[PDB]
């Protein structure tokens, strides 16, 4: 299966699948880096990997809808199967989440449905858990919503902040997110016809 990463920043998440869709049994191959800013390190990574990107700033576009669009276009043109958003920070539109319905995944520091949105540290340390973790999931319209692939919890630890859960949590997804790529790529894991998730 041919990948899609989109990116937002540091990249840390990206360089966790480069490395995972290199080993020999991997389904998946990673195509092109789409990032929605430029000059940051996840291209740096993607570059130094010898894979193809592209900058598409949404601040040139008329709408979510527009930028949108001339995403896709660079997906159709590497024929990619699979998109994977990491540490990409945009509400992508409902055409474009339907067009790759089940075919488009997204790692998110919480376990969901908890901490929904983009600052999930900031709220489970205001909430007080001692656990949180990450999601891998399947991306629907509404923002963190989607069917839920793997999940791995985290502790919070005493005097924790942002920088340190994030540290620690970075850790889970560079696990649960390659590994839910493969379950994907494979075949084993889809997103069923009535919406819940298919282990095949
Ligand atoms: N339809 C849909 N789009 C998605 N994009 C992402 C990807 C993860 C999104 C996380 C996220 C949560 S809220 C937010 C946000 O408000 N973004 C702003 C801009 C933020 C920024 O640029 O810094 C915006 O898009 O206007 C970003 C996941 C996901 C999803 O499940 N469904
Ligand atoms: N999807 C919302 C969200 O908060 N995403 C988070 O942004 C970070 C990106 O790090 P990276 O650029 O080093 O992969 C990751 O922790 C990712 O879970």
């Amino acid at each position: 299966a041919r990948v899609a990463v989109l990116i937002s920043g540091t990249g840390s998440n990206l360089q966790a699948l480069i490395d995972s869709t290199r080993e020999p049994n991997s389904s998946a191959q990673i195509d092109i880096v789409i990032s929605n800013k430029a000059a940051v390190a996840g291209l740096d990574k993607a570059e130094r990997a010898g894979i193809p990107t592209r900058v598409i700033n949404h601040k040139l576009y008329k709408n979510r809808v527009e930028f949108d669009s001339a995403i896709d276009l660079v997906l159709e043109e590497f024929s990619i199967d699979i998109v994977c958003l990491a540490g990409f920070m945009r509400i992508l539109s409902g055409p474009f989440v339907q067009k790759w319905n089940g075919k488009m995944l997204n790692i998110h520091p919480s376990l969901l449905p908890s901490f929904k949105g983009s600052n999930a540290h900031e709220q489970a340390l205001e909430t007080g858990v001692t656990v949180t973790g990450c999601t891998v999931h399947f991306v629907a319209e509404d923002v963190d919503a989607g069917q839920i692939i793997l999940q791995e919890a985290v502790p919070v630890k005493r005097g924790d902040t942002v920088a340190t859960l994030s540290e620690r949590v970075k850790l889970a997804e560079h696990k649960i997110f390659p590994a839910a790529l493969q379950l994907v790529a494979s075949g084993t894991v889809q997103l069923g016809e009535n919406g819940k998730i298919c282990w095949v």
